[PDB]
């Protein structure tokens, strides 16, 4: 799991 943004 990898997530990026806000």
């Amino acid at each position: 799991a990898v997530a990026a943004g806000a």
